[PDB]
């Protein structure tokens, strides 16, 4: 007796675990002071953007004719932004992009709905994603009509279980989603995993007769730390979409900017950036919002103060490993991911729960036994949760 | 098949008349110089936003807090532009609406987009359209995965043909899509129009068993002229939907901001909503621009100086009618609807593109025998063209 399509109700309708512990946390503030309460949960950009967006909306606004300045501009966006951004990603990583190899879009999720849109062919169509995982990529696929197969996490570097992985490829593998830096591990997958992920892909490509793309969901690729490499994908497989925002690297969530990079090496460049505009024009997308498009022509390069996020992981890290819990050091993105007490980590996100630690239990992220910890955060908050990741600790420990 | 979506192939390939015409008078402006080319095919906005927009940006960059000004706003948007939009409609139209009657999108594409998965359960699930209407519909309910219906036009008054729309109902119609002010006719639809509608919707919801909605796509609302009145469809029918945008009102159309208003009268206020958050979502929907929708707060009712358009407006039917075509007087949006010198309207554009007038057949709009001429454009541009349209109109009148 429902008027509305079921799945979209149910969609809109389903109550966010991670949001309801945020709020939760407001509540707990009013009780017991935000001081008091160490909430670890929503991962939303803590700095602020770089003074140059500030400063350049300033003067489009003040400077550039409002007409054009507002206008439509094309679908895939304008050339001049497009340009700029393949002209800093071949300076960057060698790569020999042009305008047309981009597509503007707004946001992240954007840019992924739009490559499950653009490749989904078929009810039995699977893309795989890599445990840990961003858990949105299910609605996203599941959007586009396709299925979401999840390959088991490597808990022992946070890399790819290459055995696990093939097992998992068949003749209705569109994709395989990565993202690296990753939420929610904060892993980084080194040259030789990109290298491997390719040679495989490339294999069971020939074997099934089409091709298995790689999508890249890269929004925290300068949230990287100690120098650490992120492989840039399109030179190591030539079936890769890059799907990109600047919505950590320039700390702009809110504002919907982001692209999806086609490259001139995937099978058919023409047809597939051909799929990438129809799908974006299917999902109600006319353009990329104009002002910011403007505004990136001048922000290629720049970032918010990156050192801010490594000393919240340094000193989260520190505390957390002298007390006793076992965490993986993240190369990337702003989450730790750490070894609850028990196997239960739902059980144990509840005993947090009693000294107002809120921390996200990673089974939803497709890891049991594991908890998510966001240190996008108040770095005099980690130092002041630590007496309460002391007695979580002595819960378990007597 | 192909290895990407065949259908989003085509949607990103397969180029508008309108574009491919446009184009075609870049080519010519090279020719035989653009003084030379009288282009009237494109209907983007073409005066200034009201300053209130410009200085609110400047004011939210200098002011507002950087973190909290460019971050991600719920997935309804701020109740704070929801409450400002919700008090503006009840001030404006004697309305009872709330911040919660309000989803905020990424124009009215977006709007529409989402109206149409939220309510779509069937493939053959049918969506009516009054011709002559905007043919992108066609896109976003067919993205939907739902069918679209014409109702043949009024080509006497462009208000709507009863029988010819009851006809085409039936057990599948789930909505009838309206757009007054009209894209491409210029017609209001009158107080009486709306009453019918509502009258035979409502008869013909009992009839079926399932409430068939009013989608009222509203950008040019505002863009109105001789105090001819728009009626508040939500005041005559429980089950409207309304999708709006600044794009027209504040010459923002690269923007993207808009919304979804979704009355407490409709038959489920809460299930509705639900799947309007839901159909946002599977879209890859976030949030629309932070940004905007805190400068929206303080441009409620503020609009562009829409008299501009109006003398364009007079000058062209007073110019086109006293060289004797026959002219349909709009009462909205910025575009004239003028019958065709012969019954093949593209036969007719061929006949006046000889003369490096670029004008619009209505066929792809779903109404054969006429053009729509777009005057949203240089006022001294329309002065010049009116040679050349006398020269087409003594092609035929010999
Ligand atoms: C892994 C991952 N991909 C994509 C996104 C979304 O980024 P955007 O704000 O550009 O939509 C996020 C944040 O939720 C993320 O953590
Ligand atoms: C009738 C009609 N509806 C909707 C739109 C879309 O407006 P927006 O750019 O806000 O999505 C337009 C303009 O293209 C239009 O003419
Ligand atoms: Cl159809």
């Amino acid at each position: 007796g429902m008027v509305v399509n079921e799945s979209m109700y149910q969609l809109g309708s389903v109550r966010s675990a991670i949001r309801e512990l945020f709020e939760y946390g407001k509540k707990r503030a009013a009780i017991v002071g935000k001081e008091n309460v160490y909430d670890f949960s929503i991962g939303n950009p803590s700095i602020p953007a770089p003074q140059i967006v500030n400063d350049t909306i300033k003067e489009l606004v003040t400077d550039y004719d409002s007409v054009a300045l507002h206008g439509y501009t094309s679908a895939q966006g304008d050339v001049e932004t497009r340009a700029a951004i393949a002209e800093f990603l071949n300076n960057t990583h060698g790569t020999h992009f042009n305008a047309d190899n981009l597509y503007m879009t707004m946001g992240a999720a954007a840019s992924l709905s739009i490559c499950f849109r653009a490749l989904t062919s078929d009810a039995y169509d699977e893309f795989i994603t890599i445990a840990p995982y961003f858990p949105e990529y299910k609605v996203f696929v599941n959007a586009a009509g396709a299925r979401l197969v999840e390959v088991p996490a490597d808990t022992e570097h946070f890399q790819i279980d290459f055995d696990a992985l093939e097992e998992r490829i068949n003749a209705h593998t569109r994709g395989v989603i990565i993202n690296s830096p990753n939420n929610p591990s904060g892993t980084v997958y080194s040259e030789e995993t990109i290298k491997k992920l390719s040679d495989l892909l490339e294999k069971k490509s020939k074997e099934i007769g089409r091709p298995i793309f790689i999508i890249a969901d890269e929004p925290y690729r300068e949230i990287v730390y100690d120098g650490i490499k992120v492989p840039f994908v399109t030179k190591y497989y030539d079936n890769t979409l890059v799907c990109y925002s600047y919505s950590k690297s320039l700390s702009l969530p809110g504002e919907r900017i982001g692209y999806v990079l086609v490259p001139d090496e995937v099978y058919d460049k023409a047809e597939l950036y051909a799929a990438v505009c129809g799908a974006g024009r299917a999902l109600g997308y006319v353009c990329a919002p104009s002002l910011f498009q403007k505004m990136i022509v001048k922000c290629q390069g720049a970032t918010g103060d990156i050192n801010a996020y490594k000393e919240n992981r340094d000193l989260l890290y520190e505390g957390l490993t002298r007390i006793g819990y076992h965490c993986f050091k993240p190369d990337g993105a702003f989450y730790m991911f750490v070894k609850a007490l028990e196997d239960d980590s739902n059980a144990f996100c509840e005993k947090a729960k009693e000294e107002d630690v809120l921390i996200v239990a990673a089974d939803g992220f497709g890891c049991p036994g594991w908890v998510r910890i966001s240190y996008c955060v108040d770095r005099e908050m980690i130092k002041h949760s630590m007496p309460a990741f002391e007695k979580i600790y002595k819960k378990y420990n007597k």
